[PDB]
RNA sequence: CGUCGUCAGCUCGUGCCGUGAGGUGUUGGGUUAAGUCCCGCAACGAGCGCAACCCCCGCCGUUAGUUGCCAGCGGUUCGG
């Protein structure tokens, strides 16, 4: 019910542009495309999802980062529905390490939403 | 105080990179008088600069008329 759908379009990408440390999961090469194996894919999906199901109800927050044209609005839609923050548009330089500084930009957003209804 | 020159610049906080000096921000294309602004961006902002806030000169209005003008019967030293 997982790989029945994951075998839809959700596997098989970039030809001859490959980071070869990813070759654990890389299955074959047909029409140039490095097709990715689905078995280790789904077990690695469980390895992620066990951690997500732990640290998602432990008060832990997920930060959904996606910048390409392909993954913009389907990150923006599915990111706001668990309270989890996202970056739909260009994710800036140091939102995380410089978080205490970009908190000032969030507060300027709040003190500008004060100036909207003003 | 003159000067580079009213020239568009010089920086900082924090983050990143770099052993380090130091970058980055401030590069790039566009744009203006301008580091002016926006689009991308390891940058996000901020400070002094620029601009604007000041004043004159421009037009119009309100108030005010011992300057000002004939519109007015009309004096008339016959002259604002
Ligand atoms: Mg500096
Ligand atoms: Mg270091
Ligand atoms: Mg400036």
């Amino acid at each position: 019910v997982k790989e029945l759908l994951e075998a839809g379009v959700h596997f098989g990408h970039e030809r001859k542009r490959w980071n070869p440390k990813f070759a654990r999961y890389i299955y074959a090469e047909r029409n140039g495309i490095h097709i990715i194996d689905l078995q280790k894919t789904m077990e690695e999906l469980e390895r992620t999802f066990r951690f997500i199901e732990d640290l998602a109800m432990r008060g832990g927050t997920i930060l959904f980062v996606g910048t390409k044209k392909q993954a913009q609005d389907i990150v923006r839609m599915e990111a706001e529905r668990a309270g989890m923050p996202y970056v739909n548009q260009r994710w800036l330089g140091g939102m995380l390490t410089n978080f205490k500084t970009i908190s000032q930009r969030v507060h300027r957003l709040e003190e500008l939403e004060a100036l909207f209804a003003s």
